């Protein structure tokens, strides 16, 4: 049946406030529309996240205190406590809940939410601009259902709150590709990260330099994503697609286009397991809705034209008002032995993941 698609006027408001991101959301949405992507697809009405829905992971303390400073734990620098984030983070995790449960009901293979994807978040403290993990709450949602879930998180930054709240058990298995350096936040996810407990080997994390592109970011993506299916064997898979590795992007790191993310999403789409989509980073945001829409397109089997449609934020896609990305001239920091070296301390890992 046909991909469902999280949205509603209501929600795209809601999340075009979020400080670090303004209108990126109405941005996404509305080139996805121009492309008319949204006719091929079910438009599904998120449901707010309720206090005990949130609690399903984040503690009780944390969520009243979020409510708190909401009125008027990790609320600095890249947390700051702002007016409304409560219902934002509700919002956002109620979206990823609702995904999850479509996806329950068989309703659909494919769910998506480009708002979502706020991997950093922990139980009881906010983290990297993240206030509450919609991810999280959307696995622990697909529990229900699905014996073994497999998280993806092609986002530039490790997925680490995802990654610590199962990182002891071996019904989860969390897989991150990411920029790993020294000052480089959130600075966890070392290729010798591989979970805690009962978990052990249950999380893998490829550490990547900067200047990586598509090819070889494929040839990563694939090679790992081959020998977990074939040890893990998934039953459902959430897949965290931020866009800061696009080249463009002020994060200034990774040299990926839409094309090399839309192989690994491909890889992961022939496996016709339920699969939760999300957003993520991504701050040059028409790259950004350029990436999504371009990756809703290989979600439906449709090639979009080169050409930006008019719609409401045209004048973002200048001077040249193309979908297609051009890599930067900056270098590939990555050397091929480091990245066989990494390669094969994974290969060796996932040996340990019987089922
Ligand atoms: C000089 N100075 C005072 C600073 C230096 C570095 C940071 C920083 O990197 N912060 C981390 C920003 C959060 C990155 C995670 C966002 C994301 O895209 N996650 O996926 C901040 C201030
Ligand atoms: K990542
Ligand atoms: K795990
Ligand atoms: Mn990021």
């Amino acid at each position: 049946l046909v991909p469902v698609y999280i949205y509603s006027p209501e929600y795209v408001s809601m999340c075009d406030s979020l400080a670090k991101i303004p209108k990126r959301a109405s941005m996404v949405h509305s080139l996805i529309e121009a492309y008319a992507l949204h006719k091929q697809m079910r438009i599904v009405k998120p449901k707010v996240a309720s206090m005990e829905e949130m609690a399903t992971f984040h503690t009780d303390a944390y969520l009243q205190h979020l409510q708190k400073v909401s009125q008027e734990y990790g609320l600095g620098y890249l947390c700051p406590a702002t007016e409304g984030i409560f219902d934002y983070a509700a919002a956002i995790g109620g979206a990823t809940i609702t995904a999850a449960q479509c996806l329950i009901d068989g309703m659909c293979k494919v769910a998506i939410n480009w708002s979502g994807g706020w991997h950093h978040a922990k139980k009881d403290e906010a983290s990297g601009f993240c206030y509450l993990n919609d991810a999280v709450l959307g696995i622990l949602r697909l529990r229900r259902k699905f014996e073994r879930i497999l998280y993806v998180d092609l986002d530039l930054h490790h997925g680490d709150g995802v990654e610590d709240a199962f990182s002891f058990t071996s019904k989860v298995m969390t897989v991150s590709l990411h920029k790993f350096s020294p000052g480089f936040f959130p600075g966890t996810g070392d290729v010798s990260d591989v979970g805690l407990g009962k978990g052990r080997y249950y999380s893998v994390n490829v550490p990547i330099q900067d200047g990586i592109q598509d090819e070889k970011y494929y040839q990563i993506c694939e090679s790992v994503l081959k020998e977990v299916y074939q040890a893990f064997n998934p039953k459902a898979v959430v897949l965290q697609l931020g866009a800061d590795t696009i080249a463009g992007d002020p994060m200034c790191s990774f040299n990926m286009t839409p094309v090399g993310i839309g192989k690994c999403l491909k890889y992961i789409l022939q496996w016709q397991l339920a699969t939760l989509i999300l957003g993520g980073g991504g701050y040059n945001l028409a790259n950004t809705a350029r990436c999504w829409t371009y990756l809703t397109g290989v979600i439906l089997g449709k090639t979009l034209s080169s050409e930006i449609p008019d719609h409401e934020f045209f004048t973002a896609y200048g001077p040249d008002y193309v979908l297609e990305i051009t890599p930067s001239c900056r270098p590939d920091r990555n050397e091929p032995h480091r990245i066989q070296q990494i390669l094969n301390y994974i290969k060796g890992n996932l040996k340990h993941v019987v089922i």
